[PDB]
């Protein structure tokens, strides 16, 4: 099973809570993550875009970096693990997307992936005049189709002349093209999405699901399959996770309630042994690090699940116990 670390763009990660630990975004704290991610051999870095935040007391994800520049940077200060940054297909034309590919591919020495969103939360946009109207909740999917045609090309063969009802290219030249064929993922969840990313990505991330409930994602990765066998491509299912752990099930348990009572209802409202919304309802695995190694090694076995993107309540040092003291059990990992 391969692993991911989803890299804190947004302040806060992913904890909405005022008893979870405070931190701004910044290029230093998402290379030592980066960086150490890659001692322990992790597979991948992700950064998401998150161009709007929700407020509250902790101001979550009002302070966002940006995913192509974050991550061109980090390539520079890395040699081994891959790097995927997030398009907002609504925000930049798939020319420029294909050239920022390439020179990504130049930093990394060809360890760059992009993964594609067609975005959904109308505010990130309208707030800036680019929302296209209320039509492409149905019709985005259609939308992404062009823009990845375009791509295509680009990468393909260093010109394109596709013409559809988004896009007119005459005779569009991006080059140098990428040294090797790029990666491209996706995160779609329903019967499009996952018809989009059976046809052109490489792999699919979905949800994790409920709390110590390893397996509970196991529905969508089924569906990935059957929409996977209508391309005859393999693409596998990336789950999400958040990781919660520590010397004992107890202490784990522990901190987790502890963050659960800090919730900040305000910035919650903004969005809207079961899941909390304080980590956005994440798929959540709360035990010592023996019985976290056991839950992802329940992960690996489920048909269609290639993989886990990880978050942490702590990413300097959820990072380090992971190397240290999880990893080392797991025998998808040995
Ligand atoms: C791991 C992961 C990362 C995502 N990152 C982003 C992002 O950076 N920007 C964004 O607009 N949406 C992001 N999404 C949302 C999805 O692209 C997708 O729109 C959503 O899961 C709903 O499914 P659908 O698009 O097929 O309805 C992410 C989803 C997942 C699972």
């Amino acid at each position: 099973m391969k692993i991911g670390v989803f890299v804190p763009i947004g302040n806060n990660g992913w904890l909405i809570s005022t008893h979870a630990p405070q931190y701004m975004p910044t290029f230093e704290l998402n290379k030592a993550i980066v960086q150490k991610a890659e001692h322990y051999h992790f597979d991948f870095a992700l950064s998401m875009i998150k161009l709007r935040g929700f407020g509250g007391k902790t101001e979550f994800w009002d302070h966002n970096l940006e995913s192509f520049t974050l991550m061109a940077g980090l390539a520079a200060v890395t040699s081994r693990i891959q790097i995927y940054a997030t398009a907002a297909t609504l925000t930049l034309p798939p020319a420029i997307v294909a050239r920022m590919a390439a020179t990504i591919d130049s930093i990394s020495g060809g360890r760059f992936g992009v993964n594609l969103v067609t975005g959904w939360q109308k505010p990130e946009y309208e707030q800036m005049g680019i929302w296209p109207g209320d039509d492409y909740f149905s019709r985005r999917y259609d939308y992404l189709t062009e823009y990845v045609q375009v791509l295509r090309d680009l990468w393909g063969t260093g010109k394109s002349d596709f013409k559809g009802d988004f896009f007119t290219m005459n005779d569009c030249r991006v080059s140098p093209q990428p040294s090797v064929p790029m990666k491209v993922i996706c995160a779609g969840q329903s019967d499009a999405g996952m018809a989009f990313s059976a046809r052109y990505a490489d792999f699919n991330f979905c949800f994790g699901k409920g709390v110590n409930t390893p397996t509970a994602f196991a529905p969508t990765a089924a569906r990935m399959k059957q929409a996977a066998e209508q391309t005859g491509r393999d693409v596998g299912s990336y789950v999400l996770f958040m990781v919660i752990a520590d010397e004992t099930d107890d202490a784990a348990r522990a901190k987790w309630e502890h963050y659960k009572a800090g919730a900040d209802e305000e910035a919650l409202s903004w969005l809207t042994d079961p899941t909390s919304a304080v980590n956005i309802n994440m798929g959540t695995l709360v035990g010592s690090y023996a019985s976290v190694a056991r839950m992802l090694d329940e992960v690996a076995s489920v048909p269609g699940a290639e993989g886990v993107l990880l978050t942490f309540d702590d990413f300097l040092s959820g990072i380090e116990t992971f190397g240290e003291r999880i990893q080392p059990l797991m025998q998808c990992r040995a």
